[PDB]
């Protein structure tokens, strides 16, 4: 609180809220995305409750609420609720005066210029920010990394993306995507649990099983040996306790699950598995500049945290690639904060902080500015 | 009573029995499926009273008697109580030698691998069937109906489906889950009356709301004008004559009790009401093939009885679709009896009479067999 | 049926098989080339589905099929399949007993002669055709037209060509080849509605975007100019129904989707365009020639179908040409069957009927003959 300033580095998530100051090495902020308010709401003998807060609140109170996410998908979809989320980031998590601070926000892949631009509109004319940027996601993430060169896999909450890179640049015509990702495997694992004769069905019930995939999931060896060894297996049939106080046993649902992204078909994707996607975007790149990105296979997002996803992706990519080509998969550790990560580094990159958007661009070319020529 | 052979189809249904021969248009036998001994039990001076029988002494025998039922909500839970069930079907209902006869029985979806097995080894072991087969309830409706393309709304009792079909394959991705059906309905219409300053809550009470339910309860054009009317209303105003013989009036508590079925949150359940569960389960289809499931909604189940049901979901549905959408709603006659009708047209398959399950099969894979490929 | 015969004109596409009979105007089948059997396949309650027709059939079973072609960048890559198609061809299509004809077929530019020689095999050894030719697909448009002078542009669904012809002979060296067509042009819209907020990924949807592209796209008279216009533009948002009944509004798209016809970079490809292909191709040949290429710049194949594109042509070839030289550009109307009736000219060709391959020529100098000094 003096001269200089810091970077607002808002990453508006599908699921969570990433916030906090550029130059900090992770966000100091992190809310579920949603919109709720008691869903029987039956009055009671005063009041004292936050009508569609979600944020942390939600979670902790698990049962009353309902949930939405005005970023359901990546995309914002809805302006009012959208506004009530950076409302609470910089009020009343951050405890900022937005107007002090230039602010970095980030915006989905393919998101519509329009959406830009009331982005844009918002941050100035509700928020009165002195300044603000509006960065890629998959882009500031690939600031993080450092790496010009190689074939990033980002698998995150609601998107997966292979992501060819020679010399800083995504080739555009190599990406390929897949619907499924995180929000995928936790509806999955919720329909399998319910097979065997349990119910996984409420928002309370989806939130159980996020964490049940979290902690006990894991990806096989080999899918087909993983399924015969389920037999005798004595391993798999670990206990979870649910907040009645019941105790489950989740066994091969604990592998079936994460399978799915590398066989899109257990949920009905026509799409390629991972390894299949990875090799096509390879195939899809000079032949010249392959070997670079056959030797730097970087793993992103929170979808890729599973123990032993390196080491499968090796055995894959080796299994389809030419015998004498040299194989590295590099997994950063704490990838999921990826995405801040890079917006952290670009919002606080002085020597580019002509980058920024400001209010004077705004009000010349609209927001649009932010959008034509720049981020 | 010669050579050839019948099949056996029983349809274990969570509250009624249906059993008979394959071949025959309807069932021959259906009783409540129910376990009931007297409750206050004080001798007397003899017997000659059964047990735990139910089945039709039971309904006939109200007030005596105690229910349970071993399938409550469609999956069988107590094998001594369902070998009973089998047994009076085969003995004291059919009236037939159970070893005679291939039997296909069914089963409720989602039913454990581990519940089909221990089906069929009380067939093979406690009534030494030839043969045997386990279909699934919703397929064997389905294939009553004779439809391959379509999208079917089913209400029974226990639940309710909404079931997308092209070329004969259900794409289970599509498929939807509510909870409500008519056991609810009646549960919520005696609640309702209890606000009168009536009483219906013993088991003999909730008979006798299920009979008021099926015989004077009815869907509303519009749920909000029909409300309006009820002030001026004097049709609404029945009157119900009670075993007793008192006599009630029942008159918003007709239409009600089943909007419960379009808007779930009168019943708690923040569920989609079937005409939105109709619309999600077509937007999860592609959309080409939209088009023909919006001219082919075929509604199955007890619950789907109503006068007045297809006209509201035609209104429902043309209110939430592209407005050139050609939209119909087919509605079977005899609607719920469609379960039983699809196992007798597929255990009277003499063509596809190799899916029958055997003794020699069980014998050498055990029950699974009639498991892991086939049914 | 009787003495004579005709010459089984069956031209392999890359996505459509075009076949009939020698001395016909156009083709009397005409039929996707694909494989696709369901992808789901949810068995059901009987049969009576061909596995993999795709076909007609496919088409019209939008949602449920998967599609192969065994033709898909024009050269035939799985023998298996091919047979499928053939046989699908001679007794499904046209009705025939394929030994009774002999039997023209094409092949694309560049077909190894191992695998000319395969096609030659299955002819007489599956279907025992009593004769057969193999024709160059390019050659028989040639063919069809009739021109012996003139420097074609021939673009196609895989693949365009400059082919400038002096005296019926194609200067081998002139003709430059491009890998874009309408298969990249139906790519690239899919992928740019996809920018909009729209999805379309699928197999479905891919047809579906194929038919707004055949139905609303156009070449700009100059593509900076048409994007100002975009601006007040009221004419581009034309609306366009889905099968879902949803109508999206296509404006811009309509006139950058073909504008990758000039400009290859907007899909990544470093190609020049078709009107500097152009004129590399006449400044290839001698300098005598060109006055007589650029009065007969002939268009051929389905992606020359837009309206506009002749004057366009016309213009831009002014732009790169000498003053004084007179440019025409000719489009034959149905210029897209171009391919099928040099075909049907050339089989049907009672003159020439001794460059037709015959059973004791396959079985003396093996397939190869239909190679070896002749086609
Ligand atoms: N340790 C972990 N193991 C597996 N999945 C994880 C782990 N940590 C986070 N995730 C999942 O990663 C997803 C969020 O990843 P993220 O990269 O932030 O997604 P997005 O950017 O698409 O919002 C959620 O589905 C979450 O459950
Ligand atoms: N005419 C009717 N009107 C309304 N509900 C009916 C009618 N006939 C039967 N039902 C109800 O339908 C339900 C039974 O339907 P059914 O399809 O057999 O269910 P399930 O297969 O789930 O056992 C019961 O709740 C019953 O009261
Ligand atoms: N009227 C039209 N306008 C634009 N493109 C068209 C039209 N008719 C056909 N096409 C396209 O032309 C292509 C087929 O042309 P064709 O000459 O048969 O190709 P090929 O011989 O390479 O198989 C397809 O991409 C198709 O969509």
């Amino acid at each position: 609180d003096e001269d200089e300033t810091t970077a607002l580095v808002c990453d508006n998530g599908s699921g969570l809220v990433k916030a906090g100051f550029a130059g900090d090495d992770a966000p100091r902020a992190v809310f579920p995305s949603i919109v709720g308010r008691p869903r029987h709401q039956g009055v009671m003998v005063g009041m004292g409750q936050k009508d569609s807060y979600v944020g942390d609140e939600a979670q902790s109170k698990r049962g009353i609420l309902t949930l939405k996410y005005p970023i359901e998908h990546g995309i914002i979809t809805n302006w009012d609720d959208m506004e009530k989320i950076w409302h609470h980031t910089f009020y009343n998590e951050l405890r900022v005066a937005p107007e002090e601070h230039p602010t970095l926000l980030t915006e989905a892949p393919l998101n519509p210029k329009a959406n830009r631009e009331k982005m844009t509109q918002i941050m100035f004319e509700t928020f009165n920010v002195p300044a603000m940027y509006v960065a890629i996601q998959a882009v500031l993430s690939l600031y993080a990394s450092g790496r010009t060169t190689g074939i990033v896999l980002d698998s995150g909450d609601g998107v997966t993306h292979n992501v060819p890179i020679y010399e800083g640049y995504a080739l555009p015509h190599a990406i390929m995507r897949l619907d499924l990702a995180g929000r995928d495997l936790t509806d999955y694992l919720m329909k399998i649990l319910t097979e065997r004769g349990y119910s996984f069905v409420t928002t309370a019930e989806r939130e159980i099983v996020r964490d049940i995939k979290e902690k006990l999931c894991y990806v096989a060896l080999d899918f087909e040996n993983e399924m015969a060894t389920a037999a005798s297996s004595s391993s798999l049939e670990k206990s979870y306790e649910l907040p009645d106080g019941q105790v489950i046993t989740i066994g091969n649902e604990r592998f079936r699950c994460p399978e799915t992204l590398f066989q899109p078909s257990f949920i009905g994707m026509e799409s390629a598995g991972i390894h299949e996607t990875t090799y096509n975007s390879i195939m899809k790149c000079d032949i010249d500049i392959r070997k670079d990105l056959y030797a730097n296979n970087v793993m992103s997002g929170g979808t890729t945290m599973y123990p032993g996803i390196a080491d499968r992706m090796q055995k894959e990519i080796t299994a389809l690639a030419p015998s004498t080509m040299k194989i590295k998969i590099i997994a950063p550790p704490e990838r999921k904060y990826s995405v801040w990560i890079g917006g952290s580094i670009l919002a606080s990159l002085s020597t580019f902080q002509q980058m920024w958007i400001t209010k004077q661009e705004y009000d010349e070319a609209g927001p649009s500015i932010v959008h034509r020529k720049c981020f």
